[PDB]
């Protein structure tokens, strides 16, 4: 199972680690995707996801926009996991740089109640332009499910660790 985590609360738990190379090896039930509401995995978590599938996440996902249209901003769907993951749970936090409301962030993670267990990264964090702090804030008093994050950079990680209320 995840090893290497470190405990926050009774269900949400920490690593330093590259979200694909956990996936790879863990090969959770379930992975979490930083989606937008068109699933176009360009960059960030999502291309790199995207990428360790061979392109073959961003061949689902627009068969799925063709059929079902975008998501909502705050909203999810399932999909393949492929080689990193039974499934994949594509959730759309605010993208505060589009301009996003910041405000969705906590029905984004809403999303995760669905599965009792959870390999993600931080909604909205990064290239999302939300603070990772409020995120994993937010994280720890949504999801009731057991989460375990993946926080790419280190030093974001031990600051995220070291601030932890
Ligand atoms: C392999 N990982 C990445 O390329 C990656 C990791 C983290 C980010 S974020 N969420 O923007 O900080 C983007 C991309």
């Amino acid at each position: 199972s995840f090893s290497g985590y470190l405990k926050l609360t009774d269900n949400v738990y920490i690593k330093n680690a590259d979200i694909v190379e956990e996936a790879k090896k863990v090969k959770p039930t379930v992975v979490v995707n930083a989606a937008n509401v068109y699933l176009k995995h360009g960059g960030g978590v999502a291309g790199a996801l995207n990428k360790a599938t061979n392109n073959a996440m961003q061949v689902e996902s627009d068969d799925y926009i063709a059929t079902n249209g975008p998501l909502k901003v705050g909203g999810s769907c399932v999909l393949s996991g492929h080689n990193l993951a039974k499934h994949c749970l594509h959730v759309v936090g605010p993208n505060v740089n589009k301009g996003e409301d910041i405000q969705l962030l906590k029905s984004a993670y809403e999303n995760f109640n669905q599965h009792e267990v959870l390999l993600a990264p931080l909604l909205s964090a990064g290239i999302f332009g939300a603070d990772p702090i409020h995120s994993l804030r937010v994280c720890v008093d949504t999801v009731r499910t057991n989460v375990y994050l993946a926080v790419f950079d280190k030093n974001l990680y031990d600051k995220l660790v070291s601030s932890f209320l």
